[PDB]
This record gives structure tokens, sequence and C-alpha cells, in this order.
């Protein structure tokens, strides 16, 4: 039905994302959003039948400013994921007030995810605009750009085309599947 490929021709397995996940994330992190504070979640799940299924939205211990969030205890996150056999399939965060895009920081953050898993996605929620989007870096070229980049500054720009929206249809398929939210904070 659908065969998806990277910019360099590599095949991308499907990620099934529960249709309710995005709203549910917003509900759970609402107290931070009210404070104009970003919140991050990890999209975790399993590989079955050559496809990935997001089963768990994991909210780690984290530090949030108005334009960054970052997990602060990677070990507790990684041990929770390993105890329950949960793969890392991508990540989701809010822009409480800004528009829907990937910031400089977002691109650097996503590069880890996508180097480990070519299918890895970044979901960005812009609740004050009622918009959202699912993104990824161009592979290889955007990944190359970000890895080579040494610029200082939280908001530094990037030369060239670096990231893109996941296409519709594409390797992400939204389905009516259940969701478990795990809050580790
Ligand atoms: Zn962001
Ligand atoms: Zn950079």
């Amino acid at each position: 039905k659908i065969h998806a490929y990277t910019e360099g021709g590599k095949p991308l397995r499907t990620i099934y994302l529960p249709k309710l996940l995005k709203k549910v994330f917003l509900d759970v992190v609402k107290p931070n959003t009210k404070k104009n504070l970003e919140t991050c979640g990890i999209l975790c799940g399993k590989l079955r039948q050559n496809a990935f299924f997001i089963t768990h939205l994991v909210i780690p211990l984290q530090e949030a400013t108005s334009d960054t969030c970052g997990t602060t205890d990677e070990a507790s996150l990684f041990e929770f994921q390993d105890k329950h056999n949960l793969l890392t399939l991508g990540w989701i965060h809010t822009h409480p007030t800004q528009t829907c895009f990937m910031s400089s920081v977002d691109l650097h953050t996503h590069c880890s995810y996508q180097l480990m898993l070519p299918e890895a996605i970044a979901i960005v929620m812009a609740p004050s605009k009622n918009t959202s989007g699912i993104f990824r870096l161009l592979d290889p070229e955007g990944l190359q750009t970000i890895v080579k980049c040494r610029k200082p500054g939280l908001a530094h720009p990037h030369e060239g085309k670096v990231y893109t929206m996941v296409a519709q249809p594409g390797h992400v398929r939204e389905i009516n599947s259940k969701l478990q939210v795990v809050d580790l904070r």
C-alpha cells in the first residue's frame, strides 16, 4: 500500500501513531503550557511485523524554559524504557505561544533520535495557534548539516534545507489505538 523512502533512498518502516496522542499530550502538560513553559515527551513503542507501534508516551524528568525542554535524568528514562522493553521512536514537545516549526535546538535534539532510528519523528504542538506538525531531518543531508554545525547560540540559523514535514501519506500512519501516558516527573 505505501513504500516510504529517505532523501537518499533508504526505506522507512511504518510508525503507527495513536490518533488521540497529541490531544492527550496537551491535556497532560497543560499546567506548563499555562506557564509558557515547554514540555517534552518520548514516543515509545515496539516493532511488530516490520512496523513500529507507539504504545507509550513517556514524560521524563526535565528542565523547561520558554523555548527549550530537555530530559534531566536520562538514566531513569532509559531504565524505565529497558524494564518495559520500550523502543525510542521519536519525541513530542509544545511551543506554548510560538508557531509550529522546529527551532535550532529542536534540530540538534532530533539529530540523536534520527541517527539511532531512521524513522524517528519530532511532533511539535503549537496550542495557542491550534496547529501541530510531524517533522524529520533530511537524511542524509540534514543530519550531515546538523552534525557538522558548531555555531554557538540557542537560536543560530542553519544554511540550506535541513528538515521537512513527514509527507501524507508517508511512513507515519495514525490509527485508533489505545495509549498509556507515563509521567516520571
Ligand atoms: Zn521546539
Ligand atoms: Zn546548529
